[PDB]
């Protein structure tokens, strides 16, 4: 029941799909959207944002034709408020943004919440303020319940409106800040589950395994994913077709994959190079 949203229509994050917006493959693109929802996909984050280049004439020309071909709704996934609109405009009733946070500010963070509100827009919010991104168990848990606060008291929107992302970071670098941040952030799901009833949680599952190789993403992806709907997860961004289920997976690299993401060091043992070995050897 995990509301899967297709991550590879995003210039940054697929060079197939960026080769085909750069050369204006109209078809081309909506062929990688049609084999996404085939592959489970319920909805397809669109980010083409590149530096250099102008993310309104890409989503201008885009979008027009996304509202033809697709059913499935569009994750807009933008930090421009101006992209926002033009996706709010084209896709009427068929949009979720992504997202707002408070680095800016309250005023930032209220002008794409309005959006939502006005256009009855489900809404993703970052644990990210002022003072950055939320690392800690204790940073997700504050900066989550002052943007609950704001959102619901004043925007008036409904828990069910919102998908909280607590952040997905790799925990492949192998340093010590980075090897505690997904159990980190399953750590807060589940307490802010409990804390803010009936709200939606979205994670960018595949950035928790960048680094490693396409097989061991895949197992690492799909592990993180189930721990986290066990958490709470609503919603999750992913490549839809290489989401393996629990069962398919070998037992040694499934026990490897959690002591990784629970940073289950101990004398003889690193988790990351005993994953990394697992797959040199399978
Ligand atoms: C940080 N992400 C994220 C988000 N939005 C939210 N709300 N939360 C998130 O964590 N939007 C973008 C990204 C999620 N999308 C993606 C998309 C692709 C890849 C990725 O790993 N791409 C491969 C593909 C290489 C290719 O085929 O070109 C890569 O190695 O970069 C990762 C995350
Ligand atoms: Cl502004
Ligand atoms: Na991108
Ligand atoms: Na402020
Ligand atoms: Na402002």
């Amino acid at each position: 029941s995990l509301f899967l949203v297709g991550e590879r229509l995003n210039a940054t994050g697929s060079k197939r799909f960026r080769e085909m917006l750069f050369a204006r493959d109209l078809e081309g693109i909506l062929a990688l959207a049609r084999e996404q929802v085939e592959e489970g996909a319920h909805a397809l984050d669109l980010s083409v944002a590149w530096t250099g280049r102008d993310e309104l004439e890409d989503l201008r020309w885009l979008l027009p034709h996304l509202a033809t071909a697709l059913t499935v709704p569009v994750m807009v996934d933008s930090t421009s408020p101006e992209a926002m609109e033009l996706a709010l405009k084209y896709l009427p009733g068929r949009v979720l943004l992504n997202s707002a946070n408070l680095e800016d500010g309250l005023e930032r963070f209220d002008r794409v919440a309005s959006l939502a509100k006005a256009h009855g827009a489900a809404l993703v919010v970052l644990a990210i303020d002022e003072k950055g991104m939320a690392k800690t168990r204790e940073e997700k848990v504050r900066v989550a319940l002052r943007m609950y606060e704001r959102l619901t008291e004043h925007h008036g929107l409904r828990p069910e409106d919102l998908l909280f992302d607590l952040l997905t970071f790799p925990i492949t670098q192998g340093d010590e800040e980075s090897r505690p941040l997904a159990k980190e952030t399953l750590l807060a799901m589940e307490e802010l589950r409990e804390r803010l009833p009936g709200v939606g949680f979205v994670l960018g599952v595949s950035n928790v395994s960048f680094g490693l190789k396409p097989r061991a993403r895949r197992v690492l992806n799909s592990v993180f994913l189930d721990e986290a709907r066990k958490r709470g997860l609503t919603a999750a961004i992913v490549d839809a077709g290489k989401i393996l289920p629990i069962s398919q997976i070998p037992e040694e690299a499934y026990a490897l994959a959690l002591d990784l993401i629970y940073d289950r060091r101990k004398e003889g043992f690193d988790p990351l190079l005993a994953f990394m070995a697992y797959f040199e050897a399978h």
